[PDB]
């Protein structure tokens, strides 16, 4: 579950990435439903998911990514977690910020 969202929504999302590496962001970003959020509604995940209140998303919480939807969830591999920085690291600073989280999310 997500604040915001299906719960069947998530727990689907969940489910089609379940295989180590099959996971891919913008998929889960679509299946989930957030990338049909409002711009306003896509800045408070982004707060959620920044677990030590930073600014900005490190790779430990984008490795921690899926914990954010349920508890128990795997872990991302290195790999996901370093596909899924560069694809959304837009400044090269090595993090996530609300912005690049939001471009990241609304196409
Ligand atoms: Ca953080
Ligand atoms: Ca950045
Ligand atoms: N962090």
């Amino acid at each position: 579950s997500f604040a915001g969202l299906k719960d069947a929504d998530v727990a689907a999302a969940l489910a089609a990435c379940s295989a180590a590496d099959s996971f891919k962001h913008k998929e889960f970003f679509a299946k989930v439903g957030l990338a049909s959020k409002s711009l306003d509604d896509v800045k408070k995940a982004f707060y959620v998911i920044d677990q030590d209140k930073s600014g900005f998303i490190e790779e430990d919480e984008l490795k921690l990514f899926l914990q954010n939807f349920s508890p128990s969830a795997r872990a991302l591999t290195d790999a996901e977690t370093k596909a899924f920085l560069a694809d959304g690291d837009k400044d090269g600073d090595g993090m996530i910020g609300v912005d690049e989280f939001a471009a990241m999310i609304k196409a």
